[PDB]
């Protein structure tokens, strides 16, 4: 009689150290899971990136060419990366409208002189036209504070005088960046003019 | 409870003849990463029109190879479906179709002569898994002759 | 009893991120768009 009521005691504790096994492991698993969520969370939160200064343009034989547009890491640090494959630039036209124009990111080494000529020769992107140039950086290709970022469109014979334009960031964390600005009405036959 | 899908950025549509013709909903995943899968026969979208209802307008998901270029013209032309409109473009992705962190998602809706101005329109995503996607905006008085324009 | 109040958190935590970036999307243009308009009344 004792006997087997000893086996299904038996059996009934082995089941419960399997169900117990289980438990512990997922709900270790969960924890930790749920600690990495809510750290991606809070990190979501900051890196807002935002506009640092005047939007500053190219003008050629009278029409807008190169757009320079200065943007800055927001208050938190916890810097946004700027890579080519985890970044997208929409630029929307008056005529046009393109869904991913960046080309990557390269380092502001000063080059021969921080000149917008400078700038927008020199540097050249196989595809695409957006890029950004890093100042005072690590080399390294996310924008962190203390380092300066401008942002740099070459559009080829677009913007006449007084359409508007709308320029849009779109890191892989953080807000989305959004920047309209309007030609003036007066424009040089060369240099760069401000856009305010 | 992971793999929301939310909307980053600003819908943009295509206007000719002084009508709304294509509609593009810019997309991501939330964070958590645990992508979404995108396939056909898993992920369903509703379209809600003043007159109209469609329960499935889901054709696809094919690659973004950036084509010639990224414009909203070549975007909507060169892609078509065999049954319905609504697809959707992947940016920076390693050629899946599964959504996931890192790979910026464009859906695109091609109306043929729908959407006037000044009334709104519903859309709607229903994947497998995660919450579904509600969007609704209207159309602003403003349209161009041609070009895209944007819907905020 | 953890399990579930755990992906309650993890919804919630989602939901208040998301809040987060719409936020910070719609302030910063709110403000770009006020200096905008600020500067085109000076110079009216």
């Amino acid at each position: 009689v004792g006997i087997e009521a000893a086996i299904v005691l038996i059996a009934f504790v082995i089941v419960a150290a399997a169900l117990a096994f289980v438990a512990l492991n997922m709900g270790l698993f969960t924890t930790q899971k749920s600690k990495e969520v809510m750290q991606r969370g809070l990190e979501e939160a900051t890196s807002a990136l935002e506009v640092d200064g005047s939007v500053i343009a190219n003008v050629t034989s009278g029409s807008v060419d190169a757009i320079a547009i200065p943007i800055k890491v927001s208050p938190g640090r916890e810097g946004v990366d700027m890579s080519v494959d985890k970044t997208t630039v929409r630029v929307m036209l008056p005529s046009k409208f393109y869904e991913n124009a960046y080309c990557g990111v390269f380092d502001g080494s000063s080059l021969s002189d921080s000149k917008l000529s400078t700038i927008t020769s020199s540097i050249a992107c196989t595809t695409g036209w957006a890029y950004l140039v890093i100042f005072n950086g690590d080399g390294d290709n996310v924008l962190e504070l203390g380092e300066k970022g401008l942002l740099v469109l070459e559009l080829p014979t677009p913007l006449n005088s007084y359409e508007e334009f709308k320029v849009e960031v779109r890191p892989v964390q953080g807000a989305a960046l959004t920047v309209e600005r309007i030609v003036p009405a007066s424009l040089p036959t060369g240099g760069a003019v401000s856009l305010g």
